[PDB]
């Protein structure tokens, strides 16, 4: 149906929403002052089991995830993938290695976090260091575009179906600011954005840390937000 927002998802929920063969994302909300956030993550599945991208923000909110990939989907989640250091991606990471999740992110963001007090993912994926990186993990490709959100910012391609999750480097379309530049690189990000355009050109579903899907014009949004200052 529609998409999952903070006006329609039941509080202290999470929705899966399918994106398409064997992908769907995964919304779930975080209320800060007098507005409801929500924020999106990713699930893969592979022979049997299912790769998560991102935690669903915090570890109530990761319980209830699993809960609800057990009840809709009902395969084991067995991997994980950290997109950067924010909570809305590691925060919940314990709760993941309880349920016997095999937790990864870059070494830096496994530096970032340990300096920010957050939690931190088990394990390092090598050979993402330097702008440009790529790396297969089961049935995705994991990229490595350069500083923009933050300076380690991954995104994750499913190449079966052309679907992109840009996460907190890719703005929603009806984001017209950044919102939190505390962690950016501001003057890199367009570049950033630029090499995730170059290497995924056929991408059909783009999907942002926060907000609704769109497809490859998001990332030319993204840019243009940027340029706003
Ligand atoms: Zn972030
Ligand atoms: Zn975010």
């Amino acid at each position: 149906g529609e998409y999952p927002t903070v006006d329609d998802i039941p509080v202290g929920e999470v929705r899966l929403y399918k994106i398409g063969d064997g992908v769907w994302s995964h919304i779930a909300t975080q209320k800060l002052g007098d507005t409801v956030y929500s924020s999106n993550g990713l699930i893969v599945r592979d022979a049997d089991e299912l790769l998560l991208i991102d935690t669903a923000w915090g570890a109530k909110n990761t319980v209830a995830l699993l809960a609800e990939i057990e009840k809709q989907i009902g395969l084991p989640v067995t991997r994980s993938i950290s997109t950067h250091f924010h909570d809305d991606r590691v925060g919940g990471v314990d709760v993941l290695r309880a349920a016997g999740v095999a937790t990864y992110t870059s070494p830096l963001t496994r530096q970032l976090a340990e300096a920010a007090g957050n939690e931190v993912p088990a394990h390092s994926l090598k050979a993402l260091s330097s702008s440009g990186d790529v790396v297969r993990f089961g049935p995705v490709e994991v990229f490595y575009p350069g500083a923009a959100h933050s300076g380690d910012n991954l995104v994750v391609y499913v190449p079966a179906v052309r679907v992109l999750f840009g996460g907190c480097a890719v703005h929603e379309a009806s984001r017209e600011s950044a919102g939190n530049v505390a962690d950016a690189n501001l003057a890199e990000w367009p570049a950033t954005i630029k090499r995730i355009q170059q290497r995924y050109p056929e991408a059909e579903v783009v999907i942002p840390g926060h907000g609704l899907p769109g497809g490859l014009e998001l990332l030319q949004h993204t840019t243009n937000v940027v340029k706003t200052k």
